[PDB]
């Protein structure tokens, strides 16, 4: 725009273009992503007030949203590292327990604010968990399924990761819930800890059959009405759930257990945010700050 200065192209998001941008006026510097369409969604601008009044700490703020020559642009703080980029920083090393903690323990609280507002996330990824100087984190680009909805990937060409994609989305559920987005937090959190994500699927079947092998192929034991779901196949190999210290070493067993509820198949088992944080894995949580190279 006229009112923004272009600094950088920081990437080609889900739904457009994200740029580092400085307010040519007011001097502030931002994250502007701009949005592609004949007709413009109602419920979507809609949706995207319920993202501008979310106020809180692990939540990156959505300054402003501009809606003019068929572009949509949404304005959000600027934050200088993403976890992806931070992850890859610490492979040698890895990120300490105690940061990583933190981490989760912050992102659990933002989550356990969106979904008590209602507000589901959708798409959480290390590439949109992002970092600060003052040891904070905080959850960005939020998905908004629930207005244009992902079809194939975006609107060029880039492919979408499906390895934090919870399993009832991949069986074809079109009314997931808040579940979902703890799910994604777990591949995450397990990816902090070994330094390798956790289900890399490079496909749909491939990503579904990954979580399988890894936690064992679900029935209707581990998960009542999982064979009456859309895409479920009675042909699916029937894989037995590995052993769960295979999975995380050498994290602890209060972090194991965690995650294990984290991951749980049936999404009516799966943990919530806010009874995770009074998990006993967080009962000595604290807020170290990272070394960061920006
Ligand atoms: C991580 C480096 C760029 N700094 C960013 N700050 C904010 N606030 C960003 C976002 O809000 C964002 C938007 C779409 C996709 C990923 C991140 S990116």
């Amino acid at each position: 725009m006229e009112n923004f200065q272009k600094v950088e192209k920081i990437g080609e998001g889900t739904y457009g273009v994200v740029y580092k941008a400085r307010n040519k006026l007011t001097g502030e510097v931002v994250a502007l992503k701009k949005i592609r369409t004949e007709g413009v969604p109602s419920t979507a601008i809609r949706e995207i007030s319920l993202l501008k009044e979310l106020n809180h700490p692990n939540i990156v703020k959505l300054l402003d949203v501009i809606h003019t020559e068929n572009k949509l642009y949404l304005v959000f703080e600027f934050l200088h590292q993403d976890l992806k980029k931070f992850m890859d920083a610490s492979a040698l090393t890895g990120i300490p327990l105690p940061l990583i903690k933190s981490y989760l323990f912050q992102l659990l609280q933002g989550l356990a604010f969106c979904h008590s507002h209602r507000v589901l996330h959708r798409d959480l990824k290390p590439q949109n968990l992002l970092i600060n100087t003052e040891g904070a984190i905080k959850l960005a680009d939020f998905g908004l399924a629930r207005a244009f909805g992902v079809p194939v990937r975006t609107y060029t060409h880039e492919v979408v990761t499906l390895w934090y994609r919870a399993p009832e989305i991949l069986l074809g559920c079109k009314y997931y819930s808040t579940a979902v987005d703890i799910w994604s937090l777990g591949c995450i959190f397990a990816e902090m800890v070994t330094r390798r994500a956790l289900f890399p699927g490079d496909s749909e079947i491939d990503q579904l059959f990954r979580i399988f092998r890894t936690l064992g192929t679900p029935d209707e034991v581990v998960w009542p009405g999982v064979t009456s779901m859309p895409d479920y196949k009675p042909s699916f190999p029937k894989w037995a759930r590995q052993d769960f210290s295979k999975v995380v070493p050498p994290l602890d067993e209060d972090g194991r257990s965690l995650l294990s509820q984290m991951l749980h198949y049936d999404p009516n088992k799966r943990i919530s945010a806010k009874a995770a944080l009074a998990h006993p894995f967080f009962q000595d949580v604290t807020k170290p700050v990272p070394h960061l190279r920006l």
